[PDB]
């Protein structure tokens, strides 16, 4: 069990939340950056971010979260698409996460990404893609998932 | 912080979840009883339950949970109505919770309950009632909120 | 990461505490039974217990907890010996835990148990045994480790 | 309930630990600074510290932690004294904590501080002082209490 604030839901030491208002990629990432981590004495230490995903288990959890929350929107295509923190740059091999973590799990639907350069990843929860990732235009207005600053203690 | 399993959300030492399929009151309560608490050695110790509410703060939290999860269904009326564990019996003063806890908070919209005997409580999230409670027929098919067995350590 | 009450320390979903006063096996188990688990509505659901151990990792954690708490008592022999919930009955193969969990990890020092029938398990933290288990007389007065009722949520 | 790493014990959203080796004030703080907080992607965000205390309840908890851990050392005087992060500067009114939090709770034994300038705080657990603070030389070798970086999420 992970501990998270009210309205947020934990998996594997991370806290997530899906937001229902539609934002483009930059505004969405900005929205997530309004959530933070701070020392008890006042200093802001880190910021939130669109979600990153590092295992098939994280991916299945996020997929279920989208499907359970948006049950009447599930189509037979790709929709609903929901923003995560993935950025495809000048070539398909340039992949990064907004939280700056490493790209060590390939969750793309086969064929994807194919809308480069400078496209954005989204969870595509329609029956065609089953939650695995599509790349889209940053200017699309979509729902999105935030993560809280991911952190652990170090002992040494 | 409260620690809850994935998909569940904690407030004040309790873990809740909103389910989106429509069930009548008895089937809903049944669905919540599929979730339990167990010793690590295997004995089942308690069962889940439609949510109970013991303070204005619990009530505001559950309201926000319904409004954020179901933003497109919010009407100017009572709808969406969502089941909680409240039972009105033979008279209005016979009020009980399915988890067996005490009725020490009155969250009723004024004029409610008015559909007795043997009516059922629901959160009425439309703009008319703001999440405060209506009473209804047990045979209505609604979405519902489950709580996991509420539990604390005793230390002496 | 595990949440425990003050003075108690968590590992892997369980909460443990070492007590410094010396008690025979029965009184010690009794002492741990003063700690409990309870519904928020009043019913007592389970009781504490001398620690059980189900993996090499639980074992190393308990060993470290003893060594770091009693640093001046560590001898080059078996001492200090500290009670856990292990019971050897009429034969060496009759091994049980007081919390009723399964004996699925062999933490015995080679040669142990050898003081049957009806002997008791103890962590032997002297340099000879490195925290691995000796069996002793139930009438020995030792320090001991309690665990709080171990519990998880069930989802199905 | 607070979640802490193994061997550490939580109170009120903070994790603490008592160490049994004697160090002077600077070496003690240094030892606590070996424990940190870090982003999952690698950046070190904060460091540990000698404990700070901000309420009568924090103070009773730390007192109980010292008394339960060191039961044979309790004298009828001040001993055992145990370092916390309190610094008294050039005057008695110059009081600071090493974690940089605010001095908003007075836990001094009456008469203290009286060994300034540049003295240091310690919990004095003997029967004379009951855990409340004495000020001492920085060059005394004592046991000490560390706190892990105290942090919370900001919902802004
Ligand atoms: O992000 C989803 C998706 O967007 C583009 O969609 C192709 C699909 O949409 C069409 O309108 C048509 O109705 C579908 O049959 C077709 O599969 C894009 O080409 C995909 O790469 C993907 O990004
Ligand atoms: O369950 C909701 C609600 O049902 C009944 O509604 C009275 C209300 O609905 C009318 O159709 C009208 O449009 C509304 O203005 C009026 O408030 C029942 O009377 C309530 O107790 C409550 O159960
Ligand atoms: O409980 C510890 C231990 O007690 C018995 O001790 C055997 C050991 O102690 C002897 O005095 C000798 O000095 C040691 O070298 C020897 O190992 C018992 O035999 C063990 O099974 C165990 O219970
Ligand atoms: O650090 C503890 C304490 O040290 C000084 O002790 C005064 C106390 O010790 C005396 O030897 C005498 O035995 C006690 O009765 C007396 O209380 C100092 O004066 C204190 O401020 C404090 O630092
Ligand atoms: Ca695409
Ligand atoms: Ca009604
Ligand atoms: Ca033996
Ligand atoms: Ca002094």
């Amino acid at each position: 069990l992970t501990s998270c604030p009210p309205l947020w839901t934990g998996f594997n030491g991370k806290c997530f939340r899906l937001f229902h208002n539609h934002l483009n990629f930059d505004n969405a990432e900005n929205a997530c950056r309004q959530f933070g981590l701070a020392s008890c004495s006042g200093d802001e230490l880190a910021t939130g971010h669109l979600a990153s995903i590092h295992s098939a288990e994280s991916q299945a959890f996020l997929t279920e979260l989208v499907k359970t929350s948006l049950p009447d929107l599930i189509t037979g295509g790709w929709a609903p698409q929901v923003y995560i923190g993935m950025k495809v740059g000048s070539t398909n091999s340039d992949q990064t996460w907004t939280d700056g973590s490493s790209v060590d799990y390939d969750g793309w639907v086969s064929g994807e990404p194919n809308n480069g350069p400078n496209s954005r990843g989204a969870i595509a929860a329609g029956d065609y893609s089953r939650g695995f990732w599509a790349d889209v235009y940053s200017n699309n207005n979509f729902k999105y998932i935030c993560q809280l600053p991911c952190v652990h203690y170090t002992l040494e």
